[PDB]
């Protein structure tokens, strides 16, 4: 008698392996790592105010084309990120979409 909602993400390990983490359309990134007590060493830590560099996630085909544009300052954060794919880019911002219903991402 009031409202809910939860969608369903998951985080391919550096190593290979895959993490299964329920966001909220609304939530926002890291957090929900950090809720899951950030099960990939290595993850963003500056919040994602851009002052860490460590941060920068892969995006499921479809996800990123999916996922909302970014300035050229973060564009800069998201350039340290490493093997650059197609839909990777800068993360711990946003918030989750129901375009993101189980949304896979990787840690490179
Ligand atoms: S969390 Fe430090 S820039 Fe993304």
């Amino acid at each position: 008698s009031s409202s809910e909602d939860k969608i369903t993400v998951h985080f391919i390990n550096r190593d290979g392996e895959t993490l299964t983490t329920k966001g909220k359309i609304g939530d926002s990134l890291l957090d929900v790592v950090v809720q899951n007590n950030l099960d990939i060493d290595g993850f963003g830590a500056c919040e994602g105010t851009l002052a860490c560099s460590t941060c920068h996630l892969i995006f499921e085909q479809h996800i990123f084309e999916k996922l909302e544009a970014i300035t050229d300052e973060e564009n800069d954060m998201l350039d340290l990120a490493y093997g650059l794919t197609d839909r990777s880019r800068l993360g711990c911002q946003i918030c989750l979409t129901k375009a993101m219903d189980n949304m896979t991402v990787r840690v490179p």
